[PDB]
């Protein structure tokens, strides 16, 4: 609850499992990682009053899977924007200090209604908790996607699990 | 509609859009491809009568996402295997003749209760097209994805559609 933005260097070293710990929620490294920053973390306001993050994802024609998605015609995974908003609520849940390893459990409706292109220069994630839960520790999220101001996805209840060292599925 | 499975090496000729031809449906290439084969295509029969596809991807422990997503905690993307589905719907669409790339549309409820270990040897999509649309192109499909026998998410309502060369968001 203690640090309200995170540069890069931070966000590596939550993929390395140093910034909440061995066994606690980890952001991916590289090259499954789609977070640069995030500008704004809190656990009161957004939409329902139980919190948000505010993230970002610089953009440059040279990110490795614009040249494989696809040859001829680059854009960004949906795919991956979506998997963003996941990774955010796994962070939200070891950010407020619970154990455990993110899995993301799913979500309802998810609509994609614009793209990423290889000019555009910055993705923008904004996540909204809904609820958060104790058998498990999970939350409950809407997210959207947005591209150099231009919302582009929306995700209604994104769903995030923390699963202790004895969980299984 | 002429040939009803596809190895690897046709994949691979579909990522460089020299299956369906340019403009037409493609499957990403390497690293964003998640899908080895497809055993079974069909036009008719699946759950709605409207077609079905059958897909595999064989696992080891040595594919990339494993040593990134997390470290300490390898485990196959959920985002990855839903994208293999939203890649299979636009394959069907390629498949059926119709023209231009394909986008993912969203999908309704999407569940993931179970995960792919590196000691897993095959993850099995099954795709079953629920309706096909036409002032653009789409499918809406449910799916599942199972590994080694066990399903372990399911969607419902995966949207595709196709964009022809003036088609944008
Ligand atoms: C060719 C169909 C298709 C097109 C785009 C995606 S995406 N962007 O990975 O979610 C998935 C599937
Ligand atoms: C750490 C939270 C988390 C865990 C797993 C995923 S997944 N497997 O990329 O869909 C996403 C988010």
């Amino acid at each position: 609850t203690k640090q309200h933005a995170f540069t890069r260097e931070d966000l590596l070293r939550c993929s390395r499992g140093e910034l909440f710990g061995p066994g606690n929620a980890q952001l991916p490294a590289p090259n499954m990682l789609m977070i640069d920053r995030i500008v704004h973390i809190s656990d009161v306001g957004g939409k329902y009053g139980k919190g948000e993050l505010v993230a970002e994802l610089d953009i440059n024609p040279d990110l490795w899977f614009f040249a494989c998605h696809f040859e001829g015609d680059p854009v960004m995974p949906g795919c991956l924007g979506l998997d963003a908003m996941w990774q955010l609520v796994g962070f939200y849940l070891g950010w407020q200090g619970n154990p455990g390893r993110g899995r993301a459990l799913g979500s309802g409706e998810v609509k994609f209604f614009g793209q990423v292109l290889p000019t555009a220069k910055k993705v923008t994630y904004n996540i909204h908790i809904k609820r958060t839960i104790n058998s498990l520790v999970l939350a409950i999220a809407d997210g959207t996607v947005s591209v150099d101001g231009r919302e582009i996805y929306s995700a209604e209840g994104l769903r995030v699990g923390l699963f202790t060292s004895t969980d299984s599925f």
